């Protein structure tokens, strides 16, 4: 394990248990916003304000995203979103029939699944109703869908002309069930939602980076041995471009979710951060990845270690300039055979010590 500023759990699996962690930095406020699934069942959310003086972050005390839900459907995968122009919160998730299942989906081919988002104007204190865009957003296609999901995580936000919004998702598609990755884009501050074109062939769980002229760099979990990278130069309405990335494994199973943010450069103009399981077989040692020359895949780094031990799914955030005047970071991972979301704060000089 690497030596941080903080690592306090924000969520522990006690009197509940929690899983899917998204993290939102507010750098107005210096806030950061905490989500995870509740028992799936809810969302919940927790703000936790970042302390200079002792390079600290005073988690305030949770609660349920009450509106954040649909009757009868149960809540899951929370993607957090902050549009800076009109200082909007946006917080998506997938709603799905009280007992169905994904397999059960899969198998059935019946999609049930429903894309939904809420939104807060007072830094997620409070939400406005929920709006089910399903139809809207996906259209005839959700018939060729056996189902399909949003992040987890962090969603991103263009520096583009409409400073667009762009979402990211996969979805089992028919051709039998296959995955693929993509995005949900909005051009208008989340006002209509359009969707992207699809990645190659098998990509699950995924979120979206930028980097400078303009590409989206998309990393989804696959079923391969390693983590497949994909690049849009049309701003993710296609990702023309994908390729497998050996450096970045992915556990046996059929992977394990991971998380890609892109931040300031020290000297391209970002770099790109990324946590995922290091480990060869199984989902334990988190580890921290770097991309100097982004988004060439032979450029990833080796990976940090960043907590020996049982680790799963894990959401970034850039925090600005830390106290060693290096970038700052903001980790959220789950833990301990998912018994709670740790949550992790370090910076550029600690981590990558040499590469800066
Ligand atoms: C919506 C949903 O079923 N999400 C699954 C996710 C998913 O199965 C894979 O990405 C591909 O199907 O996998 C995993 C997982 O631990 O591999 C937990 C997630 N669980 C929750 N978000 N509750």
């Amino acid at each position: 394990s690497l030596p941080v500023l903080q690592k306090e759990s924000v969520f522990q699996s006690g009197a509940h248990a929690y899983r899917i962690p998204a993290l939102l930095y507010l750098p107005g406020q210096q806030s950061l916003l905490a989500f995870a699934e509740q028992r799936a069942e809810l969302i919940v959310l927790r703000r936790g304000d970042y302390d200079a003086p002792t390079h600290q972050v005073q988690w305030q005390a949770q609660e349920v995203v009450a509106q954040a839900r649909l009757d009868g459907h149960r809540s899951m995968n929370p993607c957090p979103l902050y549009d800076a122009q009109t200082g909007t919160l946006f917080l998506f998730f997938i709603a799905i029939p009280g007992q169905v299942t994904e397999q059960q989906q899969l198998q059935t081919r019946a999609n049930v699944t429903r894309l939904c988002q809420v939104t807060s104007t007072d830094h997620g204190r409070t939400w406005s109703s929920p709006r089910d865009l399903t139809d809207a957003a996906i259209g005839p296609a959700y018939r060729e869908w056996s189902t399909f999901a949003v992040g987890p995580g962090h969603c991103l936000q263009l520096n583009d002309r409409a400073r667009s919004l762009v979402v990211p998702a996969y979805a089992y598609r028919k051709l039998r069930p296959i995955p693929s990755a993509f995005c949900f884009l909005s051009h208008d501050h989340g006002r209509t939602w359009a969707r992207g074109h699809f990645v190659a062939q098998d990509t699950l769980e995924c979120q979206v980076a930028e980097v400078e002229q303009r590409v989206v760099t998309l990393n989804a979990r696959s079923h391969l041995r390693a983590r497949v990278q994909a690049q849009s130069t049309n701003d993710g309405l296609d990702f023309q471009e994908s390729q497998l990335v050996k450096k970045l494994v992915e556990p046996p199973p059929q992977g394990c979710q991971g998380s890609v943010i892109s931040f300031p450069s020290p000297r391209p103009a970002q770099w790109l951060l990324y946590t995922h399981p290091t480990h060869s077989w199984q989902r334990a040692d988190l580890g921290a990845y770097l991309n100097p020359r982004p988004p060439a895949p032979e450029a990833w780094s080796e990976p940090v270690l960043l907590a020996k031990g049982s680790c799963a799914y894990s959401d970034l955030q850039s925090m600005g300039t830390g106290p060693d005047g290096s970038p700052l970071f903001g980790c959220l991972y789950e833990a301990n055979d998912y018994e709670e979301i740790v949550f992790l704060m370090f910076t550029l000089k600690q981590a990558f010590p040499a590469e800066y």
